[PDB]
C-alpha cells in the first residue's frame, strides 16, 4: 500500500524516531533536538500517554 510501516516518524535532519514535540515552536523534534541549540532553552514535551503504554 501507500505506507510500509506506520509505526513513528524521523526528524527531517536527524532522521531520529520522533517522541518529543516542542511547545514555543509548535512542532514536532527528536531526542537530539530536545538538546540542542535549536531547542535548547525550549519547553519541549512528550507525544506519549499513559493509555497505551
Ligand atoms: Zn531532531
Ligand atoms: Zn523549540
Amino acid at each position: 500500500g501507500s505506507s510500509g510501516s506506520s509505526g513513528e516518524s524521523l526528524c527531517p535532519q536527524h532522521h531520529e524516531a520522533l517522541s518529543l514535540f516542542c511547545y514555543e515552536d509548535q512542532e514536532a523534534v527528536c531526542l537530539i533536538c530536545a538538546i540542542s541549540h535549536t531547542h535548547r532553552a525550549h519547553t519541549v514535551v512528550p507525544l506519549s500517554g499513559p493509555s497505551s503504554g
